[PDB]
C-alpha cells in the first residue's frame, strides 16, 4: 500500500479572521438550505488533476526533474472524514484568499457535505510557506502559516450527520469508478491504486492507433466487434470538443433501433448522454468530452455541430471508399431514412439526404448515384430529380413510364428500399430541384 496523507501540520501560532465575501456568503447560505451530493468527489479529483498539470508543464518548461505526482483519497470512518491530498502546483496564502472559477466549484461541493473544511496548501515556488486554512461555512475563515505542510493541497473534509456514507471506503471507491475513471494522474483510495483508464479522446487524432480505438470502442460500446468508422473529432470553435465516435462494424440489431458518453474535461456528466446527438444517429458509439457543459441552448448548440460532422465524415467516407460506404449505406441507411422523414427543418432534411446512395437509369445496374450527383447531370431545360420505386431494376426498367422518358435523356433514379417512398416524399425537394415520382 502507498499512502501520502497523514497528520504531519502544525501551526504555531493564532489563525487570522477573514470574513466571505458577500456574494460567497449567500452561496453558501444556498448550499446550506438547499440532493446529488457524491459529485463533490469529482470536483475535488479534477481541481486536483489541474494544480498536477500546472506543476508538471511548468517543471518540463524548466529543465527539472519530476517529483511524484499523485492524487490521494483518505476515508475515515471512526472520525467521519474523507481527505483529498494531491502532490500538485498548490496556494500561496495571496490566492487562499483570493478565492465561478474553479476554486469555487470545488468549494461549495465541500459544503454540500460538511460540517466544517480544513485545508493545507503550500506552493510548489521555491521558499513557499505552508499555510492552514479553516471554515465551517459561516461567514469567517481563518488562515495561519503551518509546518509540515507537503507541497501541493490537503483539503480534509468533516462530513455532515447525513453524509457519514462518504467515510467508507467502498462508497467512495464506487462514487470514483463512476465519474473519475479517466483521471490522468495516478489516484490512490487509502494507499491502493484505483484502476483507472487512459482519454484517449484527449489525445490528438494522429497520435491514436488502430488497436487503442478497438480497445476503447469495444469498452465504451460493451462489444466485441471492431468499429467499421472511427471519427475523432477535435475542435475549439465555436465550441470545446473532443470526441469519438464509432460506427459498428456488424449490422444494426434490434437493441441498436429502440448512444454517447458525455465528459467535461474527463469527468462523467452522464453514461448515456440522453440527446447528444439527433436521434436518428443513435447507431453512432463513443464519447463526446467538452469543457461547455452545465434542454439547454448549449446542448442544442453541440447536437448540430456534431450532426454536421458526422454528416461531412459520411460523405468523405464515400468519397475515400465507395464499396465500403456502400454497405454502410445497406447496414445503416433506414436510421438516415428515419432522420429525413422527422426531421423538422428542410435544411436538416436535406443535409441527410447527402448520405442516401440509389440505383439510376444512366448508370450501370448495382452502380449507386448521390443525388447531387444526379443533380450534375441534369440537362438544361429539365429542373427536377425524377425518381422510381420498385421491387429491383428489371420491374423499374420495364416501367411504361420510365420506357417513355429514356426516348428524351431524362435520367431517374431507381429506388428499391420499402421506406424509400416515405423518405423522397418528405424530402420533397433538394437543392431547390422538386422530387418526382415518375409513377403516381
Ligand atoms: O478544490 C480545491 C482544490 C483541490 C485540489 C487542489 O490541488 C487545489 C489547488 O491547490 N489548485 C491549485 C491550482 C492551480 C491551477 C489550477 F488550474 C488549478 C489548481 C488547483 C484546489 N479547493 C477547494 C477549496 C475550498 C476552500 C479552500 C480551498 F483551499 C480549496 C481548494
Ligand atoms: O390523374 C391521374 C393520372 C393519370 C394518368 C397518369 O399517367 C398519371 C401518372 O401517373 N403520370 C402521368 C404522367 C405524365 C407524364 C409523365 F412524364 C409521367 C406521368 C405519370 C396520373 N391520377 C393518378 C392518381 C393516383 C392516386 C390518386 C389519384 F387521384 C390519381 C390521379
Amino acid at each position: 500500500l502507498h499512502s501520502i496523507i497523514s497528520s504531519t501540520e502544525s501551526v504555531q501560532g493564532s489563525t487570522s479572521k477573514h470574513e466571505f465575501q458577500a456574494e460567497t456568503k449567500k452561496l453558501l447560505d444556498i448550499v446550506a438550505r438547499s440532493s446529488e451530493k457524491e459529485v463533490f468527489i469529482r470536483e475535488l479529483i479534477s481541481n486536483a488533476s489541474d494544480a498536477l498539470e500546472k506543476l508538471r508543464h511548468k517543471l518540463v518548461s524548466d529543465g527539472q526533474a519530476l517529483p511524484e505526482m499523485e492524487i490521494h483519497l483518505q476515508t475515515n470512518a471512526e472520525k467521519g472524514t474523507i481527505t483529498i491530498q494531491d502532490t500538485g502546483i498548490g496556494m500561496t496564502q495571496e490566492e487562499l484568499v483570493s478565492n465561478i472559477g474553479q476554486f469555487g466549484v470545488g468549494f461549495y461541493s465541500a459544503f454540500m457535505v460538511a460540517d466544517r473544511v480544513e485545508v493545507y496548501s503550500r506552493s510548489a515556488a521555491p521558499g513557499s510557506l505552508g499555510y492552514q486554512w479553516l471554515s465551517d461555512g459561516s461567514g469567517v475563515f481563518e488562515i495561519a502559516e503551518a509546518s509540515g505542510v507537503r507541497t501541493g493541497t490537503k483539503i480534509i473534509i468533516h462530513l455532515k450527520s447525513d453524509c457519514k456514507e462518504f467515510s467508507s471506503e467502498a462508497r467512495v471507491r464506487d462514487v470514483v469508478t463512476k465519474y473519475s475513471n479517466f483521471v490522468s494522474f495516478p489516484l490512490y483510495l487509502n494507499g491502493r491504486r484505483m484502476n483507472t483508464l487512459q482519454a484517449i479522446w484527449m489525445m490528438d487524432p494522429k497520435d491514436v492507433r488502430e488497436w487503442q480505438h478497438e480497445e476503447f470502442y469495444r469498452y465504451v460500446a460493451q462489444a466485441h466487434d471492431k468499429p467499421r468508422y472511427t471519427l475523432h473529432y477535435k475542435t475549439d470553435a465555436p465550441l470545446n470538443i473532443r470526441s469519438i465516435f464509432y460506427v459498428p462494424d456488424m449490422k444494426p440489431s434490434m437493441f441498436d433501433v429502440s448512444s454517447v458518453a458525455l465528459y467535461s474535461r474527463k469527468v462523467l456528466i452522464q453514461t448515456k448522454a440522453t440527446d447528444i446527438l439527433p436521434k436518428w444517429l443513435r447507431f453512432i458509439r463513443g464519447v463526446v468530452d467538452s469543457e461547455d457543459i452545465p434542454e439547454s441552448a448549449l446542448i442544442r448548440k453541440l447536437r448540430d455541430v456534431l450532426q454536421q460532422r458526422l454528416i461531412k465524415f459520411f460523405i468523405d467516407q464515400s468519397k475515400k471508399d465507395a464499396e465500403k460506404y456502400a454497405k454502410f449505406f445497406e447496414d445503416y441507411g433506414l436510421f438516415m431514412r428515419e432522420g429525413i422523414v422527422t426531421a423538422t427543418e428542410q435544411e436538416v432534411k436535406e443535409d441527410i439526404a447527402k448520405l442516401l446512395r440509389y440505383e439510376s437509369s444512366a448508370l450501370p445496374s448495382g452502380q449507386l448515384t448521390s443525388l447531387s450527383e444526379y443533380a450534375s447531370r441534369m440537362r438544361a431545360g429539365t429542373r427536377n430529380i425524377y425518381y422510381l420505386c420498385a421491387p429491383n431494376r428489371h420491374l423499374a426498367e420495364h416501367s411504361p413510364y420510365y420506357e417513355a422518358m429514356k426516348k428524351k435523356d431524362t435520367e431517374v433514379l431507381f429506388c428499391f428500399e420499402q421506406f424509400d417512398e416515405l423518405t423522397l416524399l418528405h424530402l420533397r425537394e433538394f437543392d431547390k430541384k422538386k422530387l418526382i415520382s415518375v409513377e403516381t
